[PDB]
């Protein structure tokens, strides 16, 4: 391998994406792991590990109050539902801002830009959610709370099924030990998929993804020298991301049919509309 104009341009591309990733996503993997491993000495997340602690964390986590004369299981489900919805809407905006910085993206046909974001955002959301997870739980509300996996799993059906595929993915994904510099290129690779349904100009997207893939391959070689076949293993993880989306869509459809007063935010409806 040589540090020639080709590879140097790949490094400059990796740096450009890292810088735009830092600008677009306030809570990076580096900051989240610091919090999760207790490196933040003064301010620490409140832990939500059961019903009692969820209701004691209402103020810190922006949850509507739950009085003692309500169906506790139902109201908690609503709070978690609204909480995830708020976060997803914010996350779409961060990813959209990020995508505009991907070299070549803004030059694509505007309809193809929208199609790529439509099919990409949720896969990126689940990838970056893993940065905020360990086997115990997930950081929420800008890292001010930590909600446990078993608590999310105990919610009344169908709500208690929602997060488990995300945690199972995160544990395997986090064992790859990627850092923010790796992730910035990987999420660009997710976006620039030439196989999204309804793309008009496939060739310009593939040429960009080919370049991103080259950048990711070089990044992993330089940053993880003794991690054998890390590139291959990371690409296989895209298989799991797509299944997360598939199951999540199905669970949301159960909610649309068998639940009241939990309609999706309009932006999320537009993303899910005619998706696959
Ligand atoms: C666990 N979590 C971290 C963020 O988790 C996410 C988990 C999933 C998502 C994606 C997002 N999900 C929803 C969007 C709208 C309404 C509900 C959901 C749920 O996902 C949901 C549904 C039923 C029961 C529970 C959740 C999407 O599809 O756009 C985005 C974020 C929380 C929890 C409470 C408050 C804030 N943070
Ligand atoms: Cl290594």
């Amino acid at each position: 391998m040589q540090l020639n104009p080709e590879s140097a341009d790949l490094r400059a591309l990796a740096k450009h994406l890292y810088d735009s990733y830092i600008k677009s996503f306030p809570l990076t993997k580096a900051k989240a792991r610091a919090i999760l491993t207790g490196k933040t000495t003064d301010k620490s997340p409140f832990v939500i590990y059961d019903m009692n602690s969820l209701m004691m964390g209402e103020d810190k986590m922006k949850f509507k109050h739950i009085t003692p004369l309500q169906e506790q299981s139902k109201e908690v489900a609503i709070r978690i539902f609204q909480g995830c919805q708020f976060r997803s809407v914010e996350a779409v905006q961060e990813i959209t801002e990020y995508a505009k910085s991907i070299p070549g993206f803004v030059n694509l046909d505007l309809n193809d830009q929208v199609t790529l974001l439509k099919y990409g955002v949720h896969e990126i959301i689940y990838t970056m959610l893993a940065s905020l997870m360990n086997k115990d739980g997930v950081l929420i509300s800008e890292g001010q709370g930590f909600m446990t996996r078993e608590f999310l799993k105990s919610l009344r059906k169908p709500f208690g099924d929602f997060m488990e595929p995300k945690f199972e993915f995160a544990v395997k994904f986090n064992a790859l030990e990627l850092d923010d510099s790796d992730l910035a290129i990987f999420i660009a690779v997710i976006i620039l998929s030439g196989d999204r349904p309804g793309l008009l100009n496939v060739k310009p997207i593939e040429d960009i993804q080919d370049n991103l893939l080259q950048a990711l391959e070089l990044q992993l070689k330089l940053n993880h020298p003794e991690s054998s076949q890390l590139f291959a293993k990371l690409l296989q993880k895209m298989t799991d991301l797509r299944q997360i989306v598939t199951e999540h869509v199905q669970l949301l459809q159960v909610i649309k049919k068998t639940e009241t007063d939990m309609s999706l935010h309009p932006l999320l409806q537009e993303i899910y509309k005619d998706l696959y």
